[PDB]
RNA sequence: UUUUC
């Protein structure tokens, strides 16, 4: 996919996913769009560090990947992901208030 | 953990 992400249209900016807590030790902008590409096309994707972006066709195929993948495990490190134009309440360093492990056991 | 030498 492509490496642009930060459009800020009122349409392209609820079809994108904001990707935070991520490693990005291990997940490159080459495997996002492989992991994400399950919940909807992605017609572009970056990664940086600590956080990752995701672009889709529309805001439908962001309320699937944030509903599959936040709180998932990559690289045996939770991930907090969200809209990204609808913040949940926090967003620097802390973004869950559950056991984040309720999905685990 | 809100954006691509």
């Amino acid at each position: 996919a492509s490496n642009v992400t930060n459009k800020t249209d009122p349409r392209s900016m609820n079809s994108r996913v904001f990707i935070g807590n991520l490693n990005t030790l291990v997940v490159k902008k080459s495997d996002v769009e492989a992991i994400f590409s399950k919940y909807g096309k992605i017609v572009g994707c970056s990664v940086h560090k600590g956080f990752a972006f995701v672009q889709y066709v529309n805001e439908r195929n962001a309320r699937a990947a944030v509903a599959g993948e936040d709180g998932r495990m990559i690289a045996g490190q939770v991930l907090d992901i969200n809209l990204a134009a609808e913040p949940k309440v926090n967003r620097g360093k802390a973004g869950v208030k559950r056991s984040a492990a309720e999905m685990y056991g």
